[PDB]
């Protein structure tokens, strides 16, 4: 019972985890030992009004992203939504969905990320976002609804983690609130690294136990 899916906050240093059908607010802090939750771990129609009756509150969420403002794409299989998840408030929404992927991003039809995606997270450079199902990669514009590349393996685009074990899948990842860095989540692993949009750019290996790393964690992961 690991980290399932992320998408950073608004809320500067803070980040959404989800595990199972549950999550997790945090203030993960990236220049700090100062780590801590700071809503739950709830279950999501509970925190989640708006997702209460949805499958989504049924079964947790497997994936979602950062986009703009107070905005996130959230998934489960093969549908996934647009929501506003409203920071410390009652107050959030679905925009847009439930619908498949298929529907949401068209040029997905015919791909891997069709019945699912895996993780994804929120790219520096403008209104792009990464995504991961399996061993394979995307680059997306959310706001045109196309895809920037061709799908390549994670090899391809991030060298790094070439002979980790995230080479052949991430279960979970979120973009961090300092320049050209995310974390990205397996098991009980996971790591930080150091995206430059568009290059071979190798860094890091800081491949840590999540327990290790994370303090505020410990009694949340492994979720049983
Ligand atoms: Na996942």
């Amino acid at each position: 019972g690991y980290i399932n899916a992320a998408f950073r906050s608004s809320r500067n240093n803070e980040a959404y985890l989800f595990i199972n059908d549950k999550y997790v607010l945090l203030d993960y802090a990236p220049g700090t030992s100062n780590d801590k939750v700071l809503y739950g771990p709830s279950f999501v129609r509970d925190g989640y009004k708006s997702l209460a009756k949805t499958i989504f509150g049924t079964y947790g969420i497997d994936c979602s992203f950062d986009t703009e403002y107070n905005e996130a794409f959230i998934f489960y299989e093969n549908f996934c939504a647009r929501i506003d998840y409203a920071p410390h408030s009652d107050k959030d929404k679905i925009i847009s969905g439930p619908k498949k992927i298929a529907d949401m991003f068209p040029f997905f039809k015919g791909t891997v990320f069709e019945n699912g995606i895996d993780a994804a997270f929120r790219s520096t450079k403008g209104k792009e976002v990464y995504l991961f199902k399996g061993d394979k990669y995307a680059r997306i514009d959310y706001l045109t609804n196309r895809l920037v590349q061709n799908i390549k393996s994670i090899s391809d685009g991030f060298p790094c983690l070439r002979g980790t074990i995230f080479e052949a899948g991430m279960d979970s990842a979120f973009a961090s609130h300092k320049t050209n860095e995310a974390y990205l989540f397996k098991g009980e692993y996971y790591a930080r690294i150091n995206f430059t949009p568009g290059s071979t750019n190798d860094i890091m290996g800081g491949v840590k136990k999540t327990l290790d790393y994370w303090p505020s964690l410990r009694g949340i992961i492994p979720l049983e």
